[PDB]
């Protein structure tokens, strides 16, 4: 292997220049399978990876795990293997009562409630998707005639407390996020997820094109969701090669 | 008769009017709105300065902003009273990259955010993101023109000098937390560095409001009238695709 | 022309002066002018308005600097490069204590920052600071016409809005850093707010520049200004001169 | 499933009370084959968990994934499930010169380079081992007389430029972290790692028990990245805090 | 005279300490010194009393540190350049927990950095934690001498009012950062409040200086606004 | 609780006989020298670093006490002090200044602090200005030309340590932490005249309580020149400083 944790080569990519980047390394095989030629490259930690043809060309399908950590290893490997563009597809909690669960959800930018983005970037900087990724996930959307939302989402570095949940086995809340999530409706914000912030902001302030579009499995205030958002994300890669 | 504090003008004013154009110079304002229909001077007030104009049927504001964030903030406001949703930011700038030459326009898609005002409407975390509707006319707009464009971010400051990193000044000091900044954003890929934008699309993005911006390159750091005319042509066309 | 990027000034406009008096207001600015000897226009771009006098045999500058501080540290700065080493700020202002009344004048020791421009000069730790000259001859200046003083702290803001804690807007929520703010601020004994005080005070404190602040109370929260206010600043740049 | 993301009910927990959790999936079998009747219970994500039996008592071994975000919510279900008292066995690159590969490092406290420790208490409170699990770690250490370090761990949100590793794509490292290295050395740290100061954190904040334990993989005052002594002392530990 | 700038110590004068105990009450010095051998005092300056005792043969100081963390950085600093290398602070302090009772001794693990100090030595993110092997000379002196002892986390503040949350003042106001926040530590596990600890272990931990941290309960906040210098000093012994 | 109104200081209010004003000097042996210069000074307690005097000043009672090192016990004797009925502080102290320009024997009379202690956040956000009540730093800027001495009005820097905060170097571990690496050349370059421990958590506290503050110090020492003032580096100079915070004191009666 050429680098530390995905143990791939740079032989093994086959000149493929762009990536989706689920977080459960089980969808990866789904969203290959979806494509031509899907080949297991290989299986490590959370970091599954999977290579497949689009058009003719090599795309890579590798699972990022949970959070902006693990997200952050798989991204900066994929790069030094050659990855440019990063499309990532996942599940999401929608705050606003009028997203629905099914709904398909493009982030402009993300609320930088992680950590590690400030490992790329002070937080002045903007977790912000690059255009043409934006725009190929929004237009794959219409393609297929999916209700979509484009805006902010907000992502955090848990599950729990920075989504303010208080279901929990403390049932407490820390002082800054307690009253967050009715801040964040205010504000327009869409939804929660983990990942964005950091694969956007470690992105955008590398030169590297990233994209974000989410399944909403839930409404903080079924099938055919992440299948949607699989298709979409698919789709846009197909403008982005 | 003003139905806002600093503008001097009623919702009647805007006869319906949801979209502006906001220059930043007062100087700027009626060349813009020249450029549209049955353009009128609305009223002038500090360094706000409004005309009313329509395009294709619809009316649309035109009003300058001043120069910073507190300016703009009190700007964009008034004018979110008055019935304005919808924001264009229209500008001249210089540029930090090589690749960026005079006479190209650039589209910010979000802003680092070296401003103040941004904070009073949400917290640092939140990006200065620009709205995708907004962004898209713009990109489209100088598409239609053959603009050389270029899509990306923009660092805004609240400081022409220290926080631009220019040493051509009286003190010829720079704090601590701008010395070397402007080698980091260039780094980083930002494009650019205005006074107004962070304040701007921030407000906006956490207010339900939509902004976008475009700019002319005038300068190049690192390295006039045609330019500018294209940003403006740019801006009022986009305009023309979110009414 | 111009030995500067936005005044339109030249060092020989300025006939030696070394003490300007800046209003926020360029239509104040010819007023203010007025009250002095041989007072002449000088030059007017964007939100810049300049004129040149003379009190007792020396010239002195009268300079508006816009709304806010980032128009404000223009202002300044490109005086400075002239030769300006004293600046006078006047204005009018809203009181935050029960017992500063519309008609009352107020001279700043220091500010509170809420701005962002005294950033771009000084860490948050330094103080907003006036100068004891300045802050001196503005209040013998209020007490030699008999105007009901008040010496203290100003909360400088960056917004006449939220930053104001003002709820009659047009989203009508205030962020959660301001929220309940001016009830702090007013325990805290700070006599009012306006906008451009804590960088003027900052980037001149942490450069060698001498700054002093009066304003006149029009209004107040908490339930002819500007000649009396206009009055004394001119009174207190004779003494500074 | 009584959590969301384990795949695991309380029954599935047979009265256990502890946990080891290391970041590795693939080493929750190797560390349950360390104990009495191993049974592996599920495998969701990055989660994989077994059951095993120490001195007659059940015992949970659960991965983490890499990172404060996957570690709290493994630590978070686990406790919601039961557990009280957590021990963490890793991997970690020494910064200090004179540690070998294959110390074992005991950490006391992390300095928090994460995020998701804030999401448990502001940045003021310290990312703390408990007494008992630390004691127990560095006695177990002793009884199998490993080379063994006791102090100060950085915990890092990122594998790169977070423990300022030049070796990247861009080469680059953000100001707040460049010669960051040279003072964490400079402050006597023992090394870098990803998930203790979230683990920390989260427990000592919420009155649970958490000890933190690694095996060095890599020295950086020599180089970014490499060419069992932790585990078996983290299993020992296990016995004493049962 | 004295070969660091407050103390008014040399480092003939300690003849060869490697440990000081050190409390914040400079009246409280000669009583701890009093409970080792050949107990002679050394000097008296500003809030620094300090003696030199004897414990098993041994060479022991104990140095008052006045309040807060700035008078006991100056302490731990020069007592340093003498030679010290093993800080043991021994002080009283307020429970916020309703378990902990008065006479109660507390062993801190790490604290709540509520000073200003610290930052003085490392970022925010580093942890105040106090060094293992002097909480455990600590904890295994508590049993020797006999107490009931809790061993945690403390909350140490750059104020014996507002950030302690006391209410019983002249303005009667609490800071916003501080307004609720005893029961936020409450909830956090937090133990009690002191006003050095947090400088004292974390300039420690930071420069390879060993520090411990015990204290006497003498108020217990969910009711109102000698154990523990015997177990110093058992400690002590642990050390040398 | 042994006829005590405070709980550190061991005072009452009748100890204070209607004072209203307060001198605090940080160490608790310059206290007595301090009340020698007004009349019938009295020793009233002494806890800890906490001494305290009463003496007579132009007929009317005025109280001298230590404030011991650091922002912690300064803001302890403050609120104490306040609760007492003390309305004015003067903190008098020596310095070390950090201008080339000034000159050991100097007077240095403080409008505003650099934050750089902690206890001054636990009554203000750092955007509050650690700034000094005017009548105060008239009357000692007025009580200063009634001296004679030779004054520098501006800036100090306030430092919760003496070592690293200031950015000193000769220490045990020789080493300064990332933030105040090189940041006695930007205070200079700010302007700021010095150092000292205590002066932004008074002027904090104070100006965000209603309460009046004013500091004054004696240059005993500069950080940029190679000679040091003999034996008594203080004693002169403290002494002119000491001098002219009384006389200040007097016209705040
Ligand atoms: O509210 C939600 C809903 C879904 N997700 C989320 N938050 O975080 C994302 C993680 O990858 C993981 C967390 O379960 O899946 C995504
Ligand atoms: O330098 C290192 C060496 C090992 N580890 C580390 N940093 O972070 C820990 C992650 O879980 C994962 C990163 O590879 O393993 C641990
Ligand atoms: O609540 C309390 C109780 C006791 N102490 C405290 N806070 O701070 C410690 C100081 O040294 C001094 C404060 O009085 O004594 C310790």
């Amino acid at each position: 292997s050429d680098v530390f944790h995905l143990g791939l080569t740079k032989n093994d990519l086959q000149g493929a220049q762009l990536a989706i980047v689920p977080g459960d390394p089980e969808r990866v095989e789904k969203i290959a399978a979806l494509m031509d030629k899907p080949v297991k490259l290989a299986s490590h930690r959370e970091f599954t990876s999977w290579r497949a043809e689009l058009d003719g060309k090599a795309v890579i399908v590798c699972s990022t795990g949970i959070g902006g950590p693990s997200t952050s290893i798989a991204v900066e490997e994929l790069a030094q293997l050659g990855i440019r563009t990063f499309l990532r597809i996942g599940t999401t909690g929608a705050i606003q009562p009028h997203i629905n669960v099914g709904d398909v959800l493009v982030t402009t930018a993300s609320v930088r409630l992680d950590g590690a983005s400030l490992h790329f970037a002070p937080m002045e900087f903007p977790a912000v998707a690059d255009f043409a990724c934006t725009t190929a996930l929004v237009e794959a959307a219409k393609s297929i005639g999916a209700t979509t939302h484009v805006g902010v989402t907000a992502s955090s570095d848990t599950f729990y407390p920075g989504q303010e949940r208080y279901d929990t086995y403390s049932g407490r809340v820390v002082r800054r996020f307690k009253g967050s999530m009715e801040e964040w409706q205010a504000m327009g914000v869409m939804n929660y997820e983990m990942e964005s912030a950091t694969l956007l902001t470690m992105c955008a302030s590398q030169g590297l094109r990233a994209g974000m579009v989410a399944g909403v499995i839930v409404n903080r205030t079924m099938k055919q969701t992440e299948s949607h958002a699989v298709k979409i994300v698919v789709e846009a890669a197909r403008r982005l090669l």
